């Protein structure tokens, strides 16, 4: 149990459908069409056992600004462990795998927390955001009142002030 | 299987070590003839790397990193082609079709579509793989709001991946600083 980094690219068809099947239940059905879209274009951490797919997490290149800079920013989307797998710190290994690619690449990395994995982010280093989110519309800078308070993030080669206004960039479905 | 010789290698920026990141740096920097910067090398980074080897030098680079391109208020999945570059004494072998073919494989299993900011040189090299040229404006979504870059009119291509794109339209390109295109 350590994750196998892939690119999205690199995926076949059956691979790229276990790996949405097996994240939608795990979110427990709360994973739309623009969910699944958001864990595209980058690398994913996986686990396997017998060919099937048990545990999962994202990280994908976006920008998020803040103090008026650009940072280049690995987002993590769809961490999910099977149900029947979980509590045997699968998720420990696939962050382990987003974290260095973290370091290896990003300034730094970012996420939207569920409440249940708050703490164990924190654990590992991140940082809740305390600062207003907003995200850069195509109409100009919106706030994003509903995700405050889920936003984490780990600073890789920069300092942060985290109660400093951060804004995502654009995207449909939900932004952060 | 064979050598797998001047076949291009798929690296993410992550997994580059030390000395390949600085020969690549180096590399397609002197092959833009110096005019390439600080922010356009950072904007190689955090994507995978088409690598082509030859006696442990890498001689032909291309990234294809992962931005948003708004198109009709959507923003799509693009990969985004930065420093495409052959080392001048490998050029004329058509390397840059190796490059492109990893490039591409990237693109249609990854990105809603391929875009890039084309040199003069390279527009005709786009143009005869397939690559359709952006006819219409191009604009940023700077932190102000939507503001056109005409400099960049005429530059842009972008190969749609089963996605059907108004190639006269307004395209508008996510922030970054340096040159947004
Ligand atoms: C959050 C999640 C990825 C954690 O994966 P994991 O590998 O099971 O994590 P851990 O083993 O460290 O367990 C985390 C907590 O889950 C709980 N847990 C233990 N066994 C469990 C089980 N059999 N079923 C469900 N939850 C369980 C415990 O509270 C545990 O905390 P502890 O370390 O103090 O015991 C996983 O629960 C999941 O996929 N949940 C639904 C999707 C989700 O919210 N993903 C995160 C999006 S940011
Ligand atoms: C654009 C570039 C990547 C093409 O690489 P390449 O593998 O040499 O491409 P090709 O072999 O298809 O040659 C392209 C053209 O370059 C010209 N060429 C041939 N030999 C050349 C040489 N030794 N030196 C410079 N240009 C040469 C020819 O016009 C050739 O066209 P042709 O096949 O119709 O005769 C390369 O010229 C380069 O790195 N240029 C500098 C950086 C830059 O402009 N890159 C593009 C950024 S979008
Ligand atoms: N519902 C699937 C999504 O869940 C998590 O992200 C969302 C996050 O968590 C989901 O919301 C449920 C209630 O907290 C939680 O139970 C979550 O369902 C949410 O609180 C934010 N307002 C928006 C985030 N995008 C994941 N980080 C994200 O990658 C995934 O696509
Ligand atoms: N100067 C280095 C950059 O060049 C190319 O892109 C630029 C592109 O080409 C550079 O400009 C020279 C003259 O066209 C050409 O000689 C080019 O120098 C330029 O025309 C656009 N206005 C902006 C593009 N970002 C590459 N696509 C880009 O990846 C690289 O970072
Ligand atoms: N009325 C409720 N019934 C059941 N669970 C709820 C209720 N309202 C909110 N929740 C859940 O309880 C959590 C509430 O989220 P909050 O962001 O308010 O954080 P909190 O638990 O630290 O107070 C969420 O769990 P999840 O993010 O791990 O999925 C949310 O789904």
């Amino acid at each position: 149990h350590t994750a196998r980094l892939v690119h999205t690219a690199d995926l076949d068809s059956e691979t790229r459908q276990d790996i949405r099947q097996m994240v939608t239940g795990a979110f427990a059905g709360d994973f739309t069409e623009t969910d699944w879209e958001h864990t595209l274009g980058g690398m994913h951490a996986l686990i396997w056992h017998h060919g099937a797919i048990i545990a999962h997490a994202a990280v994908i290149q976006r920008r998020l600004i803040y103090r008026g800079n650009a940072l280049r920013c690995g987002y993590v989307e769809g961490v999910a462990v099977r149900a029947d797998w979980r509590g045997q710190r699968l998720v420990s290994a696939l962050l382990d795998a987003v974290e260095q690619v973290m370091r290896g690449a990003y300034q730094l990395g970012a996420l939207s927390s569920s409440a249940r994995a708050r703490r164990l982010y924190a654990s590992r280093g991140w940082l809740p955001w305390h600062g207003p989110t907003s995200v850069l519309a195509p109409t100009g800078p919106v706030r994003t009142p509903d995700d405050d308070g889920t936003v984490f993030v780990l600073p890789i080669d920069i300092s942060l002030d985290t109660s400093a206004e951060l804004m995502c960039d654009w995207r449909a479905g939900d932004v952060w």
